[PDB]
């Protein structure tokens, strides 16, 4: 139950990238 496509082991990449964080001031 731990293949390499588990959505539960990539929220964790896909929460890495946080563009909103630091693309507050590109506005």
């Amino acid at each position: 139950e731990k293949d390499l496509l588990a959505l539960d082991s990539w929220k964790n990449l896909w929460n890495w990238f946080n563009i909103t964080n630091w693309l507050w001031y590109i506005k």
